[PDB]
């Protein structure tokens, strides 16, 4: 199925810690295709619209100041699996349950500071393709390593 | 018990992307011993010989028509539970639930596709190091480490 | 002097190749600063502007034609001597002439597949920034590590 | 809770094998601080009073002879849950029960030569801690990156 | 032009210190396409006529004895310029003009123990490979990257 | 010839960003041999007493406080040439000069924040150690790979 898409972003820690290539090539040696790629400061109300779900925890307002308090760089990557080789390439949430060869668990320590976002959900994927993105800077191509890595 | 020997082989997919240096690097920097490498393209006869064991497989043809499309590298290994570690090192057969830091789970994504082989026990190590490999491509050595690595 | 700005875009070769992340975090190591980032597919006139200052040249609509087959990555980098120090870890032009370290040096073979491009001085960055990227698309944020880095 | 530390060493085997900087270099990643740091020979009595809650395993006296023989080099790394996460870390006493990704899983093969040692507890860390470093030897400082990896 | 071809080998030295999979990735990073490979231990002979054009020097019989105390691993590399390139990625003769980035660079420090050979010009590649390697014992076949590597 | 040593230090710029065990790794790959490490924050006094040498310069008093705002961390390697080649590996003194894959050529930007210290010459090097270290805090023991690296 290798249209799937997920979205993974480096998160401020990620981006001021000098992360974001190593997480970029992670995914790469993996086999998976780049389609979109962009740096920016999300605001406030971003950084609350894609953390939408959890509106009434009370760590939320820390996070939503936290996201959108510099540049965070957003990707979106296609291939069979990618949402949830994912998440077992980006780790628990918690980076101390986060097991070594996880980009949360070789870089983080903590939960409030774990460096990466990867959507947890091919419906959720496509949600924040959506909320990031515009259709249009969303590269079409095609791998010349297809054959190679499919079928 | 040291003398232990596994076949570990990288298929047409891992020579294809660069992976070979990689993986031998992997059982190198643990503590195993190379004891025989060649590069060849097996045949239709020796891609049906080495999966013998699953000729009722519907993947079967499309599995031995890939393997032999190409070269591959052979390898013998040896060491202390070297074919139990050969396989925790590899990953699970499908690239899905192989660990990030395992060969499958960082280098590949789809099971028809999963870049390297690795025997899964001792009578089967010993069945596929006579396949592959004859007598006398077996080089005799001792690593000048193997009392940092045992004892 | 710190404001300094370049523009590297890794080629259709070096994005083909699994290599943007590599790039990415040679970059970050060195202890620049990135600022702006995309993915897209070079229309044949953007190559040909962003080639301008060598249409008279042999190779100029080869050049052209494979710059605009595939998605580039381009990148803005902010620091001190910025544009001198990615020609730098870019190497020499032609990879026949690149010592290892450098990013042709370990993966480039062509000078017509040289996989990444860099600015050349000051004058041609301030372009080909404002050529490739909108003001929009740039952030502006300072680096924790900022004393760390400079003097 | 970011004042905890561990004591970390790397053993005999992971000196002689060039593995100091390698293990040095996952902690640091992770975000944790480095906070002491030195190589020395045990003696016998060191080698014994650091193992002493073992001295009735028949492994007791080859580990003791085996620790002392040779340069270790001792660390203390300090951080949020550095104690766990150190041995997540690490990896399995046996090496054979280890993932790939964890130190003992990437390096080593005998449980008898597993590279290196971290505290199993906050009261053992702070024991270990006191029995091979002074007061003094102690370095206090702040890391320019604690609010990038913790709040 | 790009059927050009390499010996490597990798010297008994190289293999004991665990470094063949490092120097394999570095070819095959650059783009280079492995066709034959072997692991065996040279005799005195096989010494003396890998070494022939050198055996009026005073080191010679230093040189013959240490190249055949040992297994060492024999490669053959195809591509544009690979007998230059390979000269480059290994580095000067004696390690002590050997910049980092190369592999004597980064491994080596006596001329006596120097990890690797190569061929120094396309004619002693041609007598190197026919010397080491029986025709059948050669791969041949086409990489899926040609287009992205070559011009 | 063989017990030639040096003093490395790796500068607070160094230690702050996270660079220690790549340095040390670095050493160790070449084959070096380390005898003493510690770490430390050096007062303004050692600092003035490290410098010396270079009392009369612009830059000493910026030079002086820089180099003892923080810990640093002290070594001593062994081996043959292991002065001029960890000169070598640090590569220029001002980053501006120095070629990637050395120490600053990868990680530094400014001369007054270049990570590292290497003795320039053997004297030198006995006068740093000695000024650093006490005789009993230096190891000494044999790698049993001395015969791979030296002939
Ligand atoms: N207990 C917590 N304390 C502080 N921040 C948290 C906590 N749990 C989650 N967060 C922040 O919220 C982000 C989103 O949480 P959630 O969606 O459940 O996890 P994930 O990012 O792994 O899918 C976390 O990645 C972290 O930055
Ligand atoms: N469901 C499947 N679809 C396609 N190919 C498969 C499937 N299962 C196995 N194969 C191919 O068969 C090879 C051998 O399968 P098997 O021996 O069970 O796994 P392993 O290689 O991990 O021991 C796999 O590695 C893969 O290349
Ligand atoms: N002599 C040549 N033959 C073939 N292709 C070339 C030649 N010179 C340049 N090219 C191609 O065009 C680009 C030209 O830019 P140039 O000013 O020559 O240097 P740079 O890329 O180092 O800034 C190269 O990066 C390369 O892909
Ligand atoms: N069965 C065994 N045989 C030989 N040595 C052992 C054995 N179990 C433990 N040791 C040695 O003792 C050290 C301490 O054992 P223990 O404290 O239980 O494990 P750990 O180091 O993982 O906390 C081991 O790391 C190993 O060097
Ligand atoms: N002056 C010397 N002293 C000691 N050993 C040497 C000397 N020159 C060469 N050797 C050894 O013999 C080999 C000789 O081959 P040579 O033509 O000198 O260069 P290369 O290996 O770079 O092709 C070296 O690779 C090295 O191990
Ligand atoms: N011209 C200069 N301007 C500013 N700072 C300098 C200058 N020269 C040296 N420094 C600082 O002081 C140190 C001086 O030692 P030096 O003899 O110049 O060389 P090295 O560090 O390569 O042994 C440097 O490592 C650097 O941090």
């Amino acid at each position: 199925m290798s249209s799937e898409r997920t979205f993974i972003a480096v998160k401020p820690d990620g981006v001021q810690r000098g992360l974001v290539g190593e997480i970029i090539a992670r995914f790469e040696r993996k086999g998976y295709k780049l389609v979109a790629l962009k740096i920016l400061q999300p605001t406030t109300e971003q950084a609350q619209g894609h953390y939408k779900d959890l509106c009434s925890k009370p760590f939320f307002p820390a996070l939503v100041k936290y996201f959108s308090s510099g540049p965070i760089v957003c990707m979106v990557w296609e291939g069979k699996n990618v949402v949830k080789s994912g998440r077992v390439l980006l780790g628990a949430t918690n980076p101390a349950d986060s097991q070594p060869g996880t980009i949360r668990g070789d870089f983080a320590v903590d939960v409030g500071r774990n460096v990466c976002h990867g959507s947890d959900s091919v419906e959720s994927a496509e949600r924040e393709i959506a909320f990031w993105f515009k259709a249009d800077e969303i590269a079409s191509w095609t791998s010349h390593s297809v054959s190679q890595i499919y079928e």
